[PDB]
């Protein structure tokens, strides 16, 4: 049945609850962002109204094939009405079109649903900072301290330097991306701009990127794979059987690969710091795990409720297991106790 975090009090709304069939009572269905796990349920055959960015929108409606008339975007950093109660959508610095949403209750509760986010202290200064904030339903997913992550400048500074010294030394070397979901496009966008290439990709993949709203796009992707040194594959054929077999199919162009997959957090983040980071290499095929997070470490998560202040935290992931409740319940408390409120 939904469960309880996916529901929010004093309304007739679900956030992220898709898969259940017809929510009892459920009014307005909203969606953070295009990803699986949260729009699990969707298709041409919903019938109810779904709110959400307008980049989320173009996806529901080119990829999902909902159909127009149900499909409700919101401008961001907006008051909007929808069904009788004040919203705002946020960027939550997550995905292209992820949002976070706070609503204002008719009795006078403000709720904020963090969606997926990573926080930062740019959102100390949106419509945040104008009230107060009761109820917190937060992104949880990295909420212990061994997840410490660099920032993603420091990530993509390290990516366009490797890449731009191996094809440099070697004209004849084949970048290649793993991608399995949105997210995560300044990877391969800034590879392909350092070395004067366009991305390319298959037909299904471009198409999903040309819903993004991206500025310039049509300059930077390409569905020619022959005439493209940065290539975007499956994250499944990232691994040297899938690449051997990827470098096949170009037909001697190249005779080298260097292969990215940005995962999330990996335990080589305890010890090595991102100058540190070395490949895995057989023969002329090299792969790089880099930690590329679009969640918010344990250290940015702790500022961002530290700063909140909110009287009551819902946590949305890790909610499967008794020791993680208890472990999360242990850190919010604590957190509440060493800034005093
Ligand atoms: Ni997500």
């Amino acid at each position: 049945t939904c469960p309880f975090y996916k529901k929010i009090p004093g309304t007739g709304f679900t956030v992220d609850a898709f898969q259940y069939g017809v929510v009892e009572g459920c009014t307005a269905y909203f969606l953070t962002h295009f990803h699986s796990d949260h729009y699990a349920g969707l298709s041409k055959h919903f019938t109810f109204p779904v709110y959400c960015s307008e980049i989320t929108g173009n996806l529901l409606k080119n990829k999902l094939h909902v159909q127009e008339q149900y499909i409700h975007p919101l401008p961001l950093d907006t008051e909007c009405i929808v069904n009788g109660v004040k919203v705002v959508l946020l960027d939550a610095n997550h995905c292209p079109g992820a949002v976070m949403i706070l609503f204002y209750l008719p009795n006078g509760t403000v709720i904020l649903h963090t969606g997926d986010f990573r926080a930062d202290p740019s959102m100390e200064r949106s419509l945040l900072a104008d009230q107060k904030v009761h109820m917190l339903y937060l992104d949880t997913t990295y909420c212990s301290p061994e997840y410490t992550f660099p920032s993603q400048q420091e990530v993509i500074r390290f990516a366009i330097n490797t890449a731009f010294e191996a094809v440099t030394l070697n004209p004849h070397a084949l970048v290649v991306c793993g991608t399995y979901s949105i997210g995560k496009e300044k990877v391969f966008l800034a590879i392909a701009d350092v070395l004067g290439s366009k991305v390319g990709m298959s037909q299904e993949k471009y198409k999903t990127l040309q819903c993004l709203n991206i500025p310039e796009i049509n300059s930077l992707i390409t569905t020619d794979m022959c005439s493209s040194l940065v290539h975007l594959l499956p994250m499944m054929q990232i691994n040297f059987k899938g690449l051997q077999s990827h470098l096949k199919k170009c037909g001697g162009k190249y005779n080298q690969i260097l292969a990215f997959r940005p995962t999330g957090w990996t335990h080589s983040n305890k010890f090595t710091r991102i100058a540190d980071v070395i490949p895995q290499t057989k023969g002329n095929i090299s792969i790089y795990g880099i930690p590329y997070s679009e969640h918010s470490s344990y250290l940015e998560m702790k500022r961002f409720v530290q700063w909140l202040k909110p009287q009551k935290i819902i946590p949305t992931v890790n909610v499967g297991t008794w020791k993680s409740r208890s472990t999360m319940e242990k850190y919010f408390r604590e957190w509440k106790l060493e800034a005093g409120y």
